[PDB]
């Protein structure tokens, strides 16, 4: 169903590499200076300082396409301002169908192995489909941009790379709306809120947004440039793309309290409030819930209190895919 990009015909071009005993060179996207970028990222900018091109295979004795599932801990920023992209992707892993057609599963390091990767990417109306090769950014022995929280684990690294293909260069993703990457991954649409002015069943929206597998995401206003990628005292990011990835009421003081859960796609920093991995407020939940909610881990995601969030965020995000035609 899906077209092909450029023409490149994934299954082709990896059993004519197969046949040839070759690894696939892309031709659409080499590894050269001008796929890192044009102007920060650009041949004579000092952040391109080390910047190699290697394979995984390259790079490890075994490495690997998905490892422990493809989810959003996978999803952790590099050097390059596309948070958006991030948060979008990781919020796609909640969808399971549709991150199964954005990310192929059945493909390898191992068996099979050509030096190629595709994925599947809506753009302009239709779903398309990217090849790569597998050629990564790395300095100092690492990936430059997105890498997993697992080392050996490079979908995520090669998805943000099909992304900068079809945008041209990997700084081109520098700096975007998080809508942009929902919709290029599910095909489709966004709705946007502001938190100030949010219905009254706003909590009930989410709740119902996430049982349906909708991508969501959410972000606090910046009042001028030096606010860009601040950081708050209580470790929230201004001006950055959070994904919301969970929502759960829970008893607590005799009362019902509302909860959401979101990640912040560099994997770490995260909310020291109410709510918060090692916060008290655990301490007066049940048993069972709390050993479903809370996870202790520095891994970029954590719970507010929806009034906190309502209190610290300044706007929500909901793509959905069917918006006009719901169960
Ligand atoms: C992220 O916070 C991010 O990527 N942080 C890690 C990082 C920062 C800086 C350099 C490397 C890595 C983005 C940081 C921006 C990106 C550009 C450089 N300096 C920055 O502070 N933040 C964004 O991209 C915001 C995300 C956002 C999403 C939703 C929302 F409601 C508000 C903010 N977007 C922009 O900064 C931005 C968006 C956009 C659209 C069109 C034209 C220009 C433009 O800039
Ligand atoms: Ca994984
Ligand atoms: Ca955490």
């Amino acid at each position: 169903n899906a077209i092909k990009y450029l023409g490149q015909d994934y299954e082709q071009l990896r059993v004519r590499c197969l046949q040839s005993g070759t690894l696939f060179r892309d031709e659409a996207f080499p590894p050269v200076p001008q796929s890192l970028g044009y102007k920060d990222l650009g041949p004579n900018s000092s952040k391109t300082y080390g910047i190699k091109w290697k394979r995984p295979t390259e790079l490890l004795s075994n490495p690997q396409f998905i490892v422990d599932g493809a989810t959003r801990t996978d999803i952790c920023q590099g050097a390059l301002g596309d948070c958006w992209l991030l948060a979008a992707i990781a919020s796609l892993t909640l969808n399971d169908t549709l991150l199964h057609r954005v990310v192929p599963h059945g493909q390898s390091f191992q068996n099979g192995y050509a030096g190629i990767f595709h994925f599947q990417l809506w753009q302009f109306g239709e779903w398309v489909d990217v090849v790569v090769d597998d050629l990564l950014p790395i300095k100092d022995g690492k990936l430059v941009f997105v890498h997993s929280a697992e080392g050996n684990e490079f979908w995520s690294a090669l998805l943000e790379k099909a992304y900068a293909k079809v945008n041209g260069s990997y700084e081109a993703l520098s700096g975007g709306s998080t809508s942009e990457g929902f919709e290029d991954f599910t095909g489709g649409v966004t709705e946007w809120y502001e938190l100030r002015k949010a219905p009254s069943d706003l909590y009930q929206i989410i709740l119902k947004a996430l049982e349906r597998g909708s991508l969501l995401g959410c972000s606090i206003d910046i009042s001028s440039v030096l606010d860009m990628e601040a950081i708050t005292f209580k470790k929230l990011v201004k001006g950055h793309a959070y994904s919301v990835t969970g929502a759960k009421q829970v008893n607590y003081r005799g009362q019902v309290v509302s909860l959401i859960r979101m990640r912040n796609p560099w994997g770490e920093v995260e909310w020291t409030g109410a709510w918060s991995d090692s916060s008290s407020e655990w301490n007066n939940v049940d048993p069972y819930e709390r050993d479903q909610l809370r996870v202790k881990m520095e891994d970029g995601e954590f719970w507010m209190s929806f009034r906190d969030f309502m209190r610290e965020f300044t706007r929500l995000e909901i793509c959905n895919l069917t918006p006009d035609a719901l169960k």
